[PDB]
């Protein structure tokens, strides 16, 4: 829901080398009137941190909503979201008056790249930047989601300041964190603008040891009195502004283009460079995405490459360099059958990733295995993590049907001699072949196929012999699954695992109801 910001958010100036800084501060001294040889200026030097601008607001000390920037006038509210952030206070003693706090919600650089690895192997949407990580933390309907996010926050400015004693904004963040806020724990209070290129290089040179993504450095003019006063330019102030730091591109050759096979299924690709080194650590290896990514790039086996890291850590490509690519470089035949199991590996209409069909696959088998077991699926309690990784150690299941021809000595000839827990784990066997259909087909663990999805294929037929009896125009023709799901599931079942792990189910005797 919007709501007008109290004082207007503006944005800020960009300064990219040292010339362009001395050119900031010969502004700065001409828009007050002062001689343009002049370096008395005290400053304060904060940090361009890679995430979401954020303003609070306080009235009467107590807290009344936490918005976003939006359009630097009119944000989003998002009150209960911000509130998840650990240190973040609702009430001020002794403070009358409005209070308008402004920020920046960022995002860890480990909890970031362990994202997009979670969303690598999966096929799930993937996070372009921090910025918009922060953002599709912040903006979503269930706060909980945001607070397993570990989502931190760090607050460096004030607005409308009604009972703010501070007059100097070095001052501000000694009242801030007096107060009880999350300030920055770099933030220095210079003097010159050589102190202030010094403390920019210093920021530079620690740029890859931080906890978080910094994209540059925030000078701001130190007194109060003369920032109400050199004025704003039309976009952005003239007593503040924001030092980017250098790009961080560097340029190796493409080697080898290798795949993994993710737990779900999801076939994604792996490009191998020259070892090259990039801040600090060697960059070897770079995230290739999905298919599509690779013929947009037009990234034939063999080219000369630009890489980075987004936001400092995670390796991706950038484009290719025509310029030096042999001729005899032919585009990467991309592959069609699976690597690790051999069965065929097809993709949906729109579905960018690939997959992989059923569980031979030794990277599918324990995932599928274990999402067999659970409360949604068969409801099997007792064969938890770590009693299917030693039934795949010693190799007695192959898939799920696997389980249902075992013996109860193989179970109870186990670890800690357990026999009457391996009665309870058989039991819950037989019981599961006595269960409803739809709770077999999501048992399966197609792609796409949820528990909703499979509900609505149950009701589709009925029969279990009317799903594996049935033309794929028929099974298109489902309400709830149009030409991506459907078309997903028609793979599974001519796959010859899956007919042999349905087979070998109604074999030991599955009839659901
Ligand atoms: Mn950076
Ligand atoms: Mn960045
Ligand atoms: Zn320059
Ligand atoms: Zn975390
Ligand atoms: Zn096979
Ligand atoms: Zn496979």
């Amino acid at each position: 829901e919007p709501v007008t910001h109290p004082t207007q958010m503006t944005s800020l100036d960009n300064v990219f080398d040292d010339d362009e800084l001395r050119d900031w501060q010969e502004k700065l001294a001409r828009s007050l009137g002062l001689p343009l040889d002049t370096d008395d200026f005290t400053f304060t030097g904060e940090l361009k941190i890679d995430g979401l601008s954020v303003n609070l607001y306080y009235l009467d000390g107590e807290l009344q909503w936490a918005a976003t920037r939006g359009n630097g006038r009119v944000g989003e509210i998002v009150t209960a979201q911000v509130l998840t952030i650990p240190d973040i206070p609702q009430k001020l003693e002794g403070l009358k008056g409005e209070l308008e706090v402004r920020g920046e919600v960022y995002l860890s650089r480990a909890d970031f790249a362990a994202f997009n690895a979670q969303a690598e192997e999966l096929g799930t949407p993937l996070l372009k930047n921090p910025r918009n990580g922060a953002a599709g933390a912040l903006r979503q309907k269930d706060p909980e989601v945001t607070r397993t996010r570990h989502l931190k926050a760090i607050l460096y400015a004030v607005g409308k300041r009604d009972g703010v004693p501070a007059r100097t904004q070095w001052e501000v963040l000694e009242w801030l964190s007096a107060q009880g806020f999350p300030t920055s724990r770099s933030s220095e209070h210079l003097r010159g603008i050589a102190a202030a290129a010094d403390y920019h290089a210093r920021m530079i040179r620690a740029h890859a040891d931080f906890e978080f993504d910094a994209d540059g450095t925030v000078l701001k003019l130190d007194s109060l009195s003369q920032q109400e006063e050199a004025g704003f330019t039309s976009r952005a102030p003239r007593w503040a502004i924001a030092y980017k730091f250098p790009v961080e591109e560097v340029e190796t050759v493409l080697e080898s283009i290798t795949v993994n096979v993710g737990r779900t299924g999801k076939l994604a690709p792996l490009a191998h460079l020259s070892p090259r080194l990039i801040e600090g650590s060697t960059v070897s290896k770079a995230t290739l995405h999905n298919e599509d990514y690779i013929r947009d790039m037009d990234l034939r086996v063999g080219d000369t490459v630009l890489v980075r890291k987004s936001g400092g850590v995670i390796p991706q490509i950038m484009r290719v360099l025509p310029d030096k690519r042999p001729a005899d470089a032919a585009p990467f035949e991309f592959p069609t059958h699976c690597p690790v199991c051999g069965h065929e590996a097809v993709r949906a209409e729109g579905d960018a990733n690939t997959y992989c069909p059923n569980p031979a696959c030794p990277a599918q088998s324990f995932e599928r295995i274990r999402y067999f077991v659970s409360r949604g699926a068969m409801d099997v309690r007792g064969i938890g993590e770590k009693l299917v990784t030693q039934l795949l150690h010693e190799g007695l299941i192959h898939d799920a049907a696997g389980l249902y021809t075992l013996s109860a000595e193989q179970l109870a000839g186990l670890e800690r001699g357990g026999e009457k827990k391996a009665g309870n784990i058989l039991g819950q066997l037989e019981a599961s072949k006595t269960k409803p259909l739809w709770r077999l087909i999501n048992a399966l663990g197609m792609s796409h196929v949820g528990q909703r999805n499979a509900q609505a294929l149950a009701r589709a037929f009925g029969t279990l012999e009317g799903l594996l009896a049935a033309t794929p125009e028929q099974i298109e023709a489902v309400p709830g699954l149009g030409g991506i799901i459907a078309q997903s599931v028609t793979a599974s079942l001519a796959d010859p695992a899956m007919r042999d792990l349905i087979a070998r189910l109604q074999a030991s005797g599955v009839a659901p109801q």
